[PDB]
DNA sequence: GGCGGCCGCTCTAGAACAGGATGTATATATCTGACACGTGCCTGGAGACTAGGGAGTAATCCCCTTGGCGGTTAAAACGCGGGGGACAG
């Protein structure tokens, strides 16, 4: 049962890496995920005024 | 002495229960008639082979649906009044 579940952790490892590596940073933004609206939203003629 | 109130008595009726009735549930007896087993083929699938052609895969590309923003006014939602219909009878 070890044996196979360090195995099962093994080749769980490499995917979970793949995936944390795009997931991470991204999950570290948090007003830069939503930057691509609020620029446009607030960088406008009424909010400036 | 008269009358309202209370309790007992008999009348009546709803309902649970037992018995009769008639059309089916079964216990054989026996028929019987297709069921499946055996046989004899024999005719269509399978091993083997030849050839080729349509899709798997790779690449591209451009295209089209998803996410994502607001504006706005049409509309969903809430609530009040009420009114006509579903349903019990």
């Amino acid at each position: 049962k070890d044996e196979e579940w360090r195995r099962a952790q093994r080749e769980w490892n490499k995917v979970w890496r793949e995936l944390e590596q795009k997931v991470f940073f991204k999950s570290l933004d948090h007003l830069g995920l939503t930057f691509k609206q609020a620029d446009k939203k607030l960088l406008t003629t009424k909010q400036l005024i």
